C-alpha cells in the first residue's frame, strides 16, 4: 500500500498540511508520524502568562481558506468563546489556549495520526530511478515500514546550547525548563542564572520573579539590555505569504538585506509588553528595598560545573574583557535553536539531493527539495528552509499558504 | 404569491437577515424593499477618517456561524487585503471599509433585492383571523402590493433635533453633514457651530479642523468635556448574545439598571483616540497662537434663525442660566437619534398589536410582536427593542444571532 | 503661644499646607497634629500591584511651584530614581512609592509635626467675638490645649458600610482589608466576598486571585460589569485648578450638571489596565477549566451573619427581584467612604457657622467656612467641600493650589 | 579681557552649558557665538506634527538639577500650559513647543549670547606653553577676535547626501526641507521622491501624504520596510547618564556591543506612530481605490540629474540588482548626518591633540580633548563624542548633565 505522502512529526506545520490535504478535491493518501504521545507544542516552556507572538488571524488555514472549519475562531466559536475573546480586543491569544487549538484540530480531522511512532531512517524504495521511499517507523512494540511517492519532513528545530556548555541535572535548555522545573523542590533554586536576551529568556526571568518572592535571578546576556521585537506594520510584511516570493526570487543582496534589517522582527528580541512588565518588577523591588533581579549586561556564559551544592556558572564581561564565576543553584540556557536539518533523515538519499555554494539544501520554491534525476520521489521541508524562502520558514507565520502550495505540488505531479 | 417572509428597508439589519435565510436548509420565500437606489449606511456621516465603533468580528454572521462566506474575514480575502489587514493588528475597520463590505455582501447574495422601493403601508391580508399582510410599495413608476405571512421591520433610526430648532438651509443634522458640506463652496463655512457631545460632534468637530486651516469652531453640549466611551471588556459583556436573555427576562429594576450603569457605552459619549485627538489639536493651536476650536460647555443649543448673512444661534449657558447669541455660518445638530417605531407603518394593524404599560409595543424574545388572536401573521421588529431586548437593539453588536433567531422563528412558525 | 494657623490631621493635604507654609515668604506660626504615628496614608489598601490614580505632576506643590524642592521630580532626584522612572515612560508612580514620597517630604519639612495627638475638641477662644479657637489634644501620656487664630481641618474620609451591614471579624471594610488579611491564616481564607463595583473591589480581587490559586473569589455589584474610570483630556479637566472655579461660580444647576456628566471620572469606576487584567484573569482560567472568579452582577449585599465557621452573606439580585444566601469565610465590602464632615470637631463652634438650603456647610472660594460675625477665626477645609468646590475636593489633583490659596488666605486676613 | 570659556555655536547643547553656568555658584566668565539670527533648532524639519523623540523630563537642567528656574516644567507654568499637558498623559512634547522652549530659556538667561557671529577659526593665544585661545569671530559688519582659557565646541551634525548626489534645486537634503518646500508653488511638486528609511524620511512621506490629496510619494529604502525605534526600557539605558561611564571606560569590544544591539534606538530606525500612521494611510488609499504612497524597498538611490522639467532619480534594486530611472519633480534625501567633527575649526591647534589607533580625536570623560602638555587650554566637545562617550553624545538625552561636568571642569582646572 503506497501513500501519495508521508509526514514526518506532526507539530502546527504538518497539521496544517494534514488540514490542507482534508480540504483538498484531491484525493491523497497519507500517513503522519509523531514520536510524541500527542501533540506537544514547546510544552517545556508552556509558561502561565506566556503569549502567543502571532496573530489568531495566522492559524492552520484562514489566509488560504477564509472560511475553514479549522480556523481559530471555528475553534473558539465551539468552545463557547468567540464572544468572551472578541470582548478582549487582543489578536493574541495565550500559548495555553493555541495549544488546545492545535489538539481540537488534530480531533476534529477524519485523517488518524500515528503517535509513539518515530521515523528512524527514510532510505530510497525498489527501482533506478526511484519512485517512492521507504520510512522506516518505531514504534514501543514493533518496528515496521512504509511506502510513499512523496515525503514532508518537519521535525521541528533543535536546541543549541552555548559552545562550552552541556545540559546537566543542573544547567537546563529553555526548551526543557517546566520539564526539570516541577520536578523540583520549591527552596532548591533560590538562585537561578538565565542565560540570553531572547523572549526565552525573558519570559522564563518573568516567570522566576513572579512565582516566588525570595529567588534571586541573574539574567545573563550579550546586549546592554533586551532589545524590543519589531511586528510594526511594513516590517511585519516580511511575515507575508507575498514576501516569501520576494525573498525565494530575490539575489543574495537582497537576501542578506532581510536578515540585516530584520533580525531583529525574530531573533534575539522580546515582546514590548514582557519587557515592559520586566522593567516594573525590578523598579517596584528597588522601591521596596529588596532587589532580585540582576541584569548582567555585556556579558556571555562560557563555562558551567558543578562543585558541592552549587553550580558554577563562568562569566566572560565584554566591558572588562574577563571571566569570572558566579554560583547559583541552576543554569537555565535561553540561548536559542538551530533550524530544522532534513539530512540526519535523509541518511543515504541525500547523496542525492543538490547543494547550493554554501552547503545548504537547494529547494525549489514549493519547498521541494531539489534532486538529481536519480531520484524522483517528492522530499518537502517545512522548516529548515531560512536559507531559500526566509524568516516565516520556521513560524506559524504561514502554515497556511504553504501546507496548501504543498499539496498542490503533490497533486501536480501525480496528476 | 404569498412570501413567507417581507423585509422592509434594506440596512444592515435586514442584510444580515437575507443572509440567514440563505444559509438557512429552511425552503423560505423572501422579498426585500429599499427606498434608496442602493445600500446607503449613513453617508453623510461617511467622514475621512470615521472608524467602526465595533469590532470586525461582529459582522453579518461570525458569531452565528463561524465560517461563513458573508464574514468580513471572507471579504478581506477576496478582496486581497487579509493579510494586509491583519498586520494593522486594529479590530477596528474604518467606517467607509465597512461600508464597501455591505455592498460586497449584498452583491454575493443570490437573492435580489428591490430598491427605488419605498414601503408605505402595511395592511391587513383578507380572512379572520388575519393570516397575511398586504405592504404596499412606491416605485418610481408605479406602485405594488406584495403579500407575506411574515414581516421584518428594519427602516433604522430617526433624527432627532434639538426642540426648539428645525433642519433648515443653514441648520444641518448631523446626518446629512455630507450632503450639505459638499454643496458648499469652501470659504463659505468659515464659521461652524457643532452641537452636541457624542461621537458624532467630535467626529464633524476634528473633520472641520483638519479640512480647513482658517475654520472657526464652536463645539456646544451640555457636559464640561466630551466623555469617554467604555468598551472595556466586563462592561461591553452588555453587547453580548446572552447579555439580550439577562436584558430580556431581568426585571424592569435590573433593565433600568443596565441604562444606570452602561448608557455610557453607546450614548452621549466619545472614543477615546477621537478625544485625544481633538485634545491635541486644540493644544497644538494653542502653541502656535492660533486658537481654532472654541469649547462651549455646560451648554444647550436652544434656537437658530437666518439674519441677513449670518446664522444666529441662541445658547443657553447653564453656569450663568442665561442665553446668549452666537453668529456662524452654519449650526450643525448632532443631536442623536430617536428609535425606530413601527408604529406608522402599521396603521390598521396596530389595533391588534399590544401595549405595555409606558405604552411601548410588546415584543416576544424572538423579535415577534406581541398580538391579538385577531392576527397570526408574523411581524418582527430588527430595531425598536431598546425596551425589551436592551442596548444592542439597533447596533450592529448582535446582528449574527437575531438575524438568525427571526429566521428559525419564521420557520418554527411555518405550517 | 498662640499660633497662626493649627492644622488638624495630617495626611497629603496637610502636608501640602505645611509645604505651603515653608515656602511662602509670610511669617506664620503653625502646630500640626495627627493621631497615627506618623503618616499613613490608606495602608489597609496599599496592595502589591496598586497604582496611583493621578499623574506625578500632581504632587505637593509643582502646580502652584513649578520648582519646588518638594516635587515628586525633586523626590525621585534625591533618591537617585529619577532616569529609571523617567525609562518607565509611566505617569502614575505605585501607591507605595507615592507614600514614600509622602514621608520623604514629611522628613525635608523644617516644621516638626505633633505624632499621637489626637485633637477631640475645637472650642472657642476667650473673648467676644471670637478671635481665637482652643484644639483640645489628646496624647498618650497627657492631654492638652493650643491657641490659634485659624484652624483648617483635614482629617479624611469616612468608610461608610452597606445598610444594614457592621464590621466585624469576618466582615471588613475595604480600608481595613491588609490589616485583616495579614492576621489570618492563608488557609483560613479559600473563600471570600468583595461587594462593589468600583477600584477598591477591583483592586482586592485582582490581588485576591493572585495572592493564592486555589481562593474563590465572589464579586457582587450592582452593575452588570466594571465601569471604566473616565480620565481622558477634556473630561479630566473637571480636575483642573481652573475648573474650581467654574464649579464654584457655577449655578446649582451647573454643578448639578458636573455630577451628572463626570461622576464616572472618580466614584464607582475602575482603572482601564485593571479591569482588563481582571478580564485575562478570568478568560485564562476557563481555558484551563479552573473557574474561581464569580461575578455577581446587578446584586447588592444586603446583610452579613457568622453561622458556624461561615460568613452566611445575604445577596439581594435585582435581575429575579429576591435574596438569598452565600456561604464564605469573609466579606470585605469595598463600598466607598462618606466626606470629611467638620461637625463633629467644631461642637460649639458650629452654632455659628452659616448652613446652605440644603443643611451642609457654606464654604468660601478660598476654603474658609462661612461664620456669623460671631466668629472672627478662621476655619478651613481640606475635605468636605465636594458640594461649594467639586470633585477635587477630597483628592491628590488639586493640593498644590488649594493649599497655596489657603497660606494666602491667611495672611491677607492677618494684614 | 580673556574669558574662563568661549563657546563656539548655540543649540541646545551649549544653551544647556549657559544654563549649567548660570546655575553654578562658581564665578565663570564666558561668551557664546552662532552664526544664525538666534536659536534655530532643524527649523527645516519643524513639521506640523513633528514630536520630540525625548522625554520632556530630558530638558536642559532637569536630570542635574530637579528644581531648576529652566526646566521644561517652569517654561510649562510660565505659559500657563503645565495643567493642560499634564491632562495630555504624553511624555513626548512637539518639536514646535521644545523650540519654544529653547527661546524662552534663551531669553530667560542673564547672559547675553552673541548672534549672527560666525567663529571662523580657533588660533593659539601667545606663549608657550599655550595658556589661551584666540577665537576669530566674523559679524556681518566688522571681524573680531576673542581671548578664552577654554573653548566648547559644539557646531552641530553636518548633512550626509547618498554618494554622487548632489544638493541643487530640486534636489534636498532633509535637513533643509521646509527651507525649499514653502519657497515653491503647490501644483509644482506633484511627484516626490523621498530617499531613507529614517524618522526624517518618514516624517516627510507622512507630511507630503497629509499635505496635499493628489501628491504621489516614493519612498526609496534599503530595508524592507520601516525598521522601529527602540525606547523600552531596558535599551533605553544606554541613554542614562550613567551609561557613559559604562561606555567610556568598557573595552572596544564593549563599545562595539552598544552599536551592535542597540543601533535600533536612534539611527535609521522611525517612531512606532509614525509608521501606523503611515500604514493606515496606505492602507485607507488601497480601500478608495487611489493609492499614493509607493513604498520603494530594498532599494538605493545612487543619482539624480535634471533633464526638462524632470529629477531623474536612478534607483539601484537590490532585488534585481538593475539599476533604473524614475521622474519625479523633486528628490528630497532624507540620508542622515555625519556627527560634529572640531578639526575644521582647530586649524593649528590640531598639532597638539592627540588621536587614537583609528585616526579619530581622544577625549577625556570630561568631554575634554586630550592634548600634549604644549597646550594647557581647554577644548571641550560637546558632540563629536560617539566613539568615547556613545551613543547620547550628539542627543538631547544627556544635556543636563554633561554641561554640568564640563563646567565644573573647568572650575577645576582654574583652581
Ligand atoms: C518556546 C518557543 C521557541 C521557539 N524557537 C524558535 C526559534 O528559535 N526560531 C524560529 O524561527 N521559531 C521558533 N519557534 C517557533 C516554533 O518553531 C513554532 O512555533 C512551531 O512549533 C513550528 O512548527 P513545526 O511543526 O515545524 O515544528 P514542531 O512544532 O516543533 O514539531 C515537530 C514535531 O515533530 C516531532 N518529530 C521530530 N522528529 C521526529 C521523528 N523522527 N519522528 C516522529 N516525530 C518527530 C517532534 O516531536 C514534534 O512534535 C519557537 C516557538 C516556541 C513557542
Ligand atoms: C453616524 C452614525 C450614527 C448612528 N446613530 C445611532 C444612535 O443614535 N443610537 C444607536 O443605538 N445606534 C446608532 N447608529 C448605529 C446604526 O443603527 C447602525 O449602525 C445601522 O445603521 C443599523 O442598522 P439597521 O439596518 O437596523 O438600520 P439602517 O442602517 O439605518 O437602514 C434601514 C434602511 O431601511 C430603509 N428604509 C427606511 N424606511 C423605509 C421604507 N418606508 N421603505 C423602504 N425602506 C425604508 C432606509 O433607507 C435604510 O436604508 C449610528 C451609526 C452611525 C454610523
Ligand atoms: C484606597 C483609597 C480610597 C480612597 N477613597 C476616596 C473616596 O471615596 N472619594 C474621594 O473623593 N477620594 C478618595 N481617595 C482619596 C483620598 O482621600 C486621598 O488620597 C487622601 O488621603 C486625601 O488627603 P487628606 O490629607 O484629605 O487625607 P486623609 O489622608 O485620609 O488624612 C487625614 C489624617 O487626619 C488624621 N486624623 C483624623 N482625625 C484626626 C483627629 N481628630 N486628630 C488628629 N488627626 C486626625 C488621620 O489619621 C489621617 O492621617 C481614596 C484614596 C485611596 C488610596
Ligand atoms: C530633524 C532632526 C535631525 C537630527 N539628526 C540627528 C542625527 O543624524 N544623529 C543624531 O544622533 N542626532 C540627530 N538629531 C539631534 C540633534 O543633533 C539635536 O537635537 C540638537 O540640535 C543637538 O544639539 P547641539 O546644540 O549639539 O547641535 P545644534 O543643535 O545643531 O546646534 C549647533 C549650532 O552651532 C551653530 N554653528 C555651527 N558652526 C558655527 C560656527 N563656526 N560659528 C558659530 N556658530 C556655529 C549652528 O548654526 C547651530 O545653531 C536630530 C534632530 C532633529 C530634530
Ligand atoms: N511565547 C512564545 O511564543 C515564544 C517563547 C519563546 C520564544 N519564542 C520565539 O522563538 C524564537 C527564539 O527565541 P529564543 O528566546 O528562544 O532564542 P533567541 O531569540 O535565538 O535568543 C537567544 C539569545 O541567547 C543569546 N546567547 C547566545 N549565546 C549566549 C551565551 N553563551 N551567553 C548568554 N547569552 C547567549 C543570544 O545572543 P546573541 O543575539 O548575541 O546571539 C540571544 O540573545 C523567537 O522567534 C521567539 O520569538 C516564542
Ligand atoms: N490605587 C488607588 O489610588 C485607589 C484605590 C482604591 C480607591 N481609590 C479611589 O478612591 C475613591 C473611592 O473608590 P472606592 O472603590 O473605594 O469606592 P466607590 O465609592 O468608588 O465604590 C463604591 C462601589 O460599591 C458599590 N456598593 C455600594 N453598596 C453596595 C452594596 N450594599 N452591595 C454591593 N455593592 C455596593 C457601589 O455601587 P453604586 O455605584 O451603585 O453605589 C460602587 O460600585 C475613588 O476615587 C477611587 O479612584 C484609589
Ligand atoms: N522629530 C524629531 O525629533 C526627529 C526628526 C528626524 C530625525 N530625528 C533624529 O535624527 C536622527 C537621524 O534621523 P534621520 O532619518 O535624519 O537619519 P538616519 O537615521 O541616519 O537615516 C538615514 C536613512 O537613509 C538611508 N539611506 C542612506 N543612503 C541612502 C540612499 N542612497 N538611498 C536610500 N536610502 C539611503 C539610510 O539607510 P541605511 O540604514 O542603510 O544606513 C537610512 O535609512 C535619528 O536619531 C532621529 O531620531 C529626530
Ligand atoms: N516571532 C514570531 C513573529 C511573528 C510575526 N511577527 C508575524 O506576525 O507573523
Ligand atoms: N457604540 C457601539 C458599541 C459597540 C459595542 N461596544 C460592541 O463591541 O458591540
Ligand atoms: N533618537 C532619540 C532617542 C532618544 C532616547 N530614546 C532617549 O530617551 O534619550
Ligand atoms: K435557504
Ligand atoms: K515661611
Ligand atoms: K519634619
Ligand atoms: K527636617
Ligand atoms: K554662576
Amino acid at each position: 500500500p503506497t501513500h501519495d505522502v508521508v509526514g514526518v512529526g506532526f507539530g502546527p506545520a504538518n497539521l496544517s498540511l494534514a488540514v490542507a490535504l482534508e480540504e483538498s478535491p484531491a484525493a491523497l493518501t497519507s500517513a503522519f508520524f509523531e514520536r510524541r504521545a500527542s501533540i506537544s507544542w514547546h510544552q517545556g516552556m508552556l509558561l502561565p502568562a506566556a503569549k502567543m507572538q502571532v496573530s489568531f488571524l495566522k492559524d492552520l488555514a484562514t489566509f488560504r481558506n477564509p472560511a475553514s472549519r479549522f480556523s481559530f475562531v471555528s475553534f473558539l466559536h465551539e468552545r463557547g468563546r468567540l464572544v468572551r475573546f472578541a470582548n478582549n480586543h487582543d489578536f493574541f491569544p495565550t500559548r495555553r489556549e493555541f495549544h488546545d487549538y492545535l489538539e481540537w484540530a488534530e480531533s476534529k480531522l477524519a485523517h488518524e495520526v500515528s503517535y509513539d511512532s518515530e521515523v528512524t531512517a527514510i532510505r530510497p524504495g525498489p527501482g533506478r530511478p526511484v519512485d517512492s521511499v521507504l520510512v522506516d517507523v518505531s514504534t514501543p512494540e514493533a518496528t515496521r515500514t512504509v511506502e510513499a511517492r512523496n515525503i514532508v519532513i518537519s521535525t521541528g528545530l533543535v536546541p543549541r546550547m552555548p559552545a562550552g556548555v552541556q545540559s546537566d541535572e543542573f544547567v537546563w535548555h529553555s526548551s526543557r525548563f517546566l520539564d526539570h522545573f516541577r520536578d523540583r523542590d520549591p527552596r532548591s533554586l533560590r538562585r537561578v542564572a538565565v542565560a540570553g536576551g531572547g523572549q526565552s529568556a525573558a519570559e522564563i526571568v518573568r516567570f522566576l520573579h513572579d512565582n516566588r518572592p525570595d529567588t534571586v535571578v541573574h539574567a545573563i546576556m550579550p546586549s546592554y539590555g533586551y532589545v524590543v521585537a519589531d511586528n510594526t506594520p511594513f516590517a511585519n510584511q516580511i511575515f507575508d505569504p507575498a514576501a516569501v516570493d520576494d525573498y525565494f526570487d530575490g539575489s543574495k543582496q537582497a537576501k542578506d538585506a532581510f536578515w540585516r534589517y530584520h533580525r531583529n522582527t525574530n531573533y534575539s528580541v522580546v515582546d514590548d509588553e514582557v519587557i515592559r512588565d520586566l522593567y516594573r518588577r525590578g523598579y517596584d523591588d528597588e522601591v521596596a528595598g529588596a532587589p532580585r533581579l540582576n541584569f548582567v549586561n555585556l556579558a556571555h556564559v562560557v563555562g558551567a560545573k558543578r562543585i558541592a551544592d552549587d553550580t558554577r556558572v563562568t562569566v566572560y564581561s565584554m566591558a572588562r574583557e574577563e571571566s569570572y564565576d558566579l554560583d547559583v543553584d541552576v543554569l537555565v540556557c535561553a540561548t536559542g535553536y538551530d533550524p530544522m536539518d532534513p539530512g540526519d533523515l535523509l541518511g543515504e538519499l541525500a547523496e542525492h539531493c543538490v547543494q547550493d555554494a554554501e552547503g545548504r539544501w537547494q529547494v525549489d520554491r514549493d519547498y521541494r527539495m531539489v534532486t538529481t534525476p536519480d531520484l524522483r520521489c517528492g522530499i518537502y521541508l517545512q522548516g529548515g528552509t531560512e536559507h531559500t524562502h526566509g524568516l516565516s520558514s520556521s513560524l506559524l507565520s504561514n502554515l497556511a499558504t504553504r501546507s496548501g502550495e504543498i499539496v498542490s505540488s503533490i497533486e501536480r505531479r501525480k496528476s
